[PDB]
């Protein structure tokens, strides 16, 4: 998940 991964969850 987007939202979960810290990767990703700074653009959610």
């Amino acid at each position: 998940g987007c939202c979960s991964d810290p990767r990703c969850a700074w653009r959610c």
